[PDB]
């Protein structure tokens, strides 16, 4: 078979419909996740046309092999899809109504800002590429286009799944492609965030500011080093849930600050047993006491600068 | 083919039944479980109907391609089921025995508030959409829905595999769907976590407490310090065996409880200190002798308010 | 292409043997192992015999499509046998020789016990549906049940690979099933779990003990706390390697009895310094001095009392 | 079917292409990379030629099947490439343009000598082997090799997709074999490894270097112990996001030279402290005092020689 | 399609050979490497002879179910071999030439006593059963065994690709098997194994010994202590690379051997404690200055001691 010829010089209208079904796999290191959905395609094909009456039924049903498809594809899969075609409808006038129901591993790329308070728009991308006979447009069918209520992803909250209907035309070696964007529009559960890192990461950190309420520097040392070493722990662990980014991420920029505020602690541990080793505790005792106001507070300026910046 | 042709006007039912083989990997994170069962299908087909006294056979065998066979497919599984028909049996009023083996990796929703004693509903989610010559509509034999004695799934009881017997029949994209729920009902085996997590997470939490026998801050430091970082590494472990959540699970709220009293026990221990300096080891002893009390019933009793709250 | 009919009315018999090849990946978590095997089967179908004078040879030999063949399967396998048929061969009489070979990852249940000191049976288990013209069971040809003298599984001593010759016939679904169970006993290579596990957590623990023969709280408490931190390190491996069990495995009992140990340590070095500080060192050198045979001796009672429950 | 046989006695010419559609998957440590595009292939065969007055069309259309295609295979993939042919077109004299979209895992050897400021030069080696009728040669048109603005690689930033036009012709196995050396030139984003390894890792350094100005042993042996401790966090958190390489990476000549520095630091840490003791703090004061400028001085050196040596 | 019958009693010589293309993924947890080659057979077969005049063509092409092809396996591959048809040539004669090109995941027995300064022997076993009518017998073509000059497989050097020219013919299941040696030696780029685990290793272990020159309890507690806990780190990471094997590894064994030096440096320090308590300073000076010498002696002669007996 051959594309539908022209009836006067026109270009070929493919009508898209994309239907989730199941959304899983949102893998943030790789900056994909996983669907299962409906895809529809509907397109008018002459040569297809029939009357009602000499075969005495309404609609006719065909085999894939038996028509004309239009070969749509999808731009960012990572394994060109799983396809199973349910169902192949052809209406008097010749217009197909295609159904296949697919699953894919979409590559979109993420924005890790203002992790793990960041919002995503991921993008599924369906694409055609027009033949010699026939320039080939993609479009949209709003009353296809959709998710089942059922529809869930791990972690996340689903906003919208909706289609940007004016399709990108452009020309990529030397034929006209047409590109859709399919949106799903998602927002990031931060709720666990709270009592598995950001909490304990605080509580460890004001565990070390027990230090300027002592003058043992055995202990003092024993306080800043041990709650240090637990947040490199929690560096780490965060670190493994995301990917290196050109830039820094919210979180990413609390705990890289928070190194700055250890470091600064073991100077002052530093300076007021130097101090006090050399019969000065005098001046020992306004550096500490300095210090327990000195520190709260500049860590809370410097949190609400940060919120600012990011948010 | 096409869909057998209806007398009167009635859809076409489909009866189904799910036999579990095997259950295997019970994914929490991913929120998956693998299936190994026999799917099978009935249905009347009258252009398949024969005489027995004379066709010299009292059942009629067909493949697959040589038949109508609707096309039932699985609503909440990763990648579309791996399939292999075991027998097409005819007999003589037209009725079709259809029977398949499949393996399938299914998606479906846990609720962790409980964790580690929690139980679970699975459900495998059976689908059928209508087509323009009739409407299919699918039903249970439930003389087909079982499970082999040897079913197990590792760390859970199975308590039972049911089939909810009305179809959830609606429209979607103006056609009908007709779905069906098998429901494995499955719970915990909260064992393991005994002596592996709650009760070494205890043991580091009492040895902190010795804290409150004890007048030295460097040794207190070292006691308080060192299990609240032992408490760090099991809360790490207890997220790992989990997906992040909307809302706080059993465990969750016990660890994250348990950092408050390392919270207070470093005050405790920093005030005690403080007053000892102070030359005022009266008041210190006060604070202490209070500790030994207030720590072990304050935490009994959040404890129960936890559990009283939680199931 | 139907079953071979009956001479009287008997059932057909499928002989069968399995001979390992290969055996690799024993995952105790999932509680699986892989195995790439030559599966031989051979039945009599009358329709197929032939003259060994007119036809000019004494053996023919056929493609699949062409015959009928039993469809055996494995009840116990991940996903459904990746196969190819290697021969299919013909003997005057009718008698057929079928040879494929197949690869699987079979799911079969781990006694975790006596872990690492346990043994286990691998069962592989072969079945056969019966159809509606004649019933099918199964047998084992012993001549064709082996495993080439290469056959290793990393980790675990081969010791047989035998079938338990009689079927286990019962009804399914109204039909009959014939079920063949073949086992590969293996046992555990304990040696490393020695350097590795076992010596590294008693060397920590003996460490613990030298606060028995030292009056330093502040040293008393940093050996304790940081062999309880090293022990816990030891569990959370140990815990990695192995499934949840709703029991307590021989490794997971001593694990859990070693923390009573760093308990009851921590009691007695808090004991000592209390009663240090009390300005009663006599009392507390007879608790020390108890403390140096009464941990060792305990110690040893309690682990000869577990080998005997557990072995 | 068979190769177009020759006019004169030419080798027969295949014009390719490769357009990245999407990159994925640096994986550092199995040195490989996933891609996603576009395979152009153009060759003139004769037994394919038409008359354009006398056909009417401008273009032939064919199925694979029905015409000759020449067998181009990838050197580095690791497995057989995913392929769908979009477009086979045939003009009027013979030239044939084949159009398919892949996905391939490509194996391309790093360069981790200058990690995690390190460029790489990745290779997809396209390839030919000559038939018996006539020798096959590959060529780069330049009109067909590129890459869309949206490819991405997820921590790398892409420099060129570039073609080395000039194909290697060589003997195996005695046919002819034409290789082509398509090349993706990235380099490193360095960025994230500052915050997250480098800083915190000086941090902890210069933490260890507070004993400088401390006389008491055992707050030095705290802080010393402490810190090499959470440098071989980091070491090991390194060593996993790299392979073993037969060669020192800058990075890892960081962090091996740094141990070096907390050795000697250990050593001033014992003779400090020796010299006490033995009533010489004079000594002491001396080693102290020039340490504290001998240990900044001396890394900032071996720094500056090391980046050096390497850059 | 059968075998060529035979001209005179002979076995049916299919020619082998193996040529890498690329090599990746040795696992030595697994056992396993992966592989990428050519593999070239040739056998003979009169029923293919042509008449070039006659035929027009001096070499016939076939598509392989066109012929007859020998069934050759590999013996030791995890899934069955993923295979594409590069070209099947018949001479007139009939003397045919195949070749395919092949990927596999090979599982391969490896001798880790040596680690990490082992070599390996990885082996690829071709084989084929012989059939009713006629014996088939393996052969290498030493013209076409080899590998690209490019193979590389990381972290090791690849020595040689090489086959063991004489089959080995034997009977298994009534039938005759030739199997075919093919070896691949390479051995272990024990480089970053020095500056990665032995190095830090050996620091941790020296600065554990500058408790000889200290008289303070708590501090060499803390020094030793700490130490064994870095030593505990390295051996866990250790065994993370390596399989458990029934026998001690060159590391392994060197490992083990520290966690003695640990427990005696650890009682050294218990007993000059108690001395120094006891009022005998003497005896405890006399023990420490023995171990300042004794520790690294007996270290440097065990380690001798071992490096003979493993190699
Ligand atoms: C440690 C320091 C404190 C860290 C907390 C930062 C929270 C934050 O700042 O996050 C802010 C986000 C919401 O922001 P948004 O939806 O992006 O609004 C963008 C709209 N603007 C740009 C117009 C303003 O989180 C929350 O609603 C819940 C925060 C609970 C934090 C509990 C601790
Ligand atoms: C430290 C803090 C203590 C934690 C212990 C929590 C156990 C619990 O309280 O949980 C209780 C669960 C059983 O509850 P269920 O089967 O879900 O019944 C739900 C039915 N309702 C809705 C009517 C309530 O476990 C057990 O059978 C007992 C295990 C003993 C735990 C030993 C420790
Ligand atoms: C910490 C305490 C030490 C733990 C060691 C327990 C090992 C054990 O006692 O386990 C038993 C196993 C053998 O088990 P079996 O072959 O099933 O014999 C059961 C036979 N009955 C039922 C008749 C009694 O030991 C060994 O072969 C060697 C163990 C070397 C241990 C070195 C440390
Ligand atoms: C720990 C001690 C600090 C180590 C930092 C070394 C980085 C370096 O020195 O590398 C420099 C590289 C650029 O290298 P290039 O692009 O390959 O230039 C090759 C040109 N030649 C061949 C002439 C030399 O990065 C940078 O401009 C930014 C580095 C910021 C680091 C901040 C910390
Ligand atoms: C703790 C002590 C450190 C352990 C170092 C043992 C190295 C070794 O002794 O190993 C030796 C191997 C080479 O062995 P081969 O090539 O297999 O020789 C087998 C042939 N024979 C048996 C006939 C001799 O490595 C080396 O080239 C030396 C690496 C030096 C690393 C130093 C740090
Ligand atoms: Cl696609
Ligand atoms: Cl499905
Ligand atoms: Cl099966
Ligand atoms: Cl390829
Ligand atoms: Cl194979
Ligand atoms: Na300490």
């Amino acid at each position: 078979v051959s594309p539908p010829p022209p009836i006067a010089d026109e270009p070929l209208t493919v009508n898209t419909g994309i239907y989730l079904i199941e959304s899983y796999s949102l893998d943030d290191c790789a900056e994909t996740f996983k669907v299962n959905a409906f895809l529809s395609l509907s397109w008018k094909d002459r040569r297809l046309a029939f009357d009602p009456v000499r075969s005495g039924v309404r609609v006719k049903t065909y085999e894939p092999e038996a028509i004309w498809i239009p070969e749509i594809r999808f731009v960012n899969v990572e394994n060109a899809r799983d396809a199973d075609v349910v169902d192949i409808s052809v209406s008097p006038d010749g217009t197909v109504q295609y159904l296949e129901r697919f699953s894919a591993r979409v590559l979109s790329p993420l924005d890790f800002r203002r992790y793990p308070f960041d919002s995503q728009t991921l993008h599924i991308y369906l694409i055609v590429r027009s033949v010699d006979t026939r320039n080939i447009v993609l479009a949209v069918d709003l009353e296809k286009v959709g998710k089942n209520d059922d529809v869930f992803l791990t972690g996340w909250d689903i906003e919208s799944f909706t289609a940007v209907v004016k399709p990108a035309n452009f020309a990529l070696e030397d034929r006209l492609e047409s590109k859709l964007d399919y949106q799903l529009r998602i927002s990031r559960q931060y709720f666990s965030y709270i009592p598995n890192i950001i909490l304990p990461m605080l509580f460890i950190l004001f565990i070390s500011w027990t230090a300027f309420w002592s003058t043992s520097y055995e202990a003092n040392v024993t306080l800043v080093v041990s709650t240090l070493i637990a947040h490199i722990a929690f560096n780490i662990l965060v670190e493994t849930c995301l990917p290196k980014t050109p830039y820094m991420t919210y979180t990413g920029a609390i705990i890289f600050m928070i190194y700055l505020f250890y470091f600064v602690a073991v100077i002052e541990v530093t300076v007021q047993h130097y101090l006090k080793v050399e019969s000065q505790p005098a001046r020992a005792a306004s550096i500490t006491r300095a210090s327990r106001i000195a520190f709260p507070v500049v860590f809370l300026l410097a949190n609400i600068i940060l919120a600012f910046l990011f948010f």
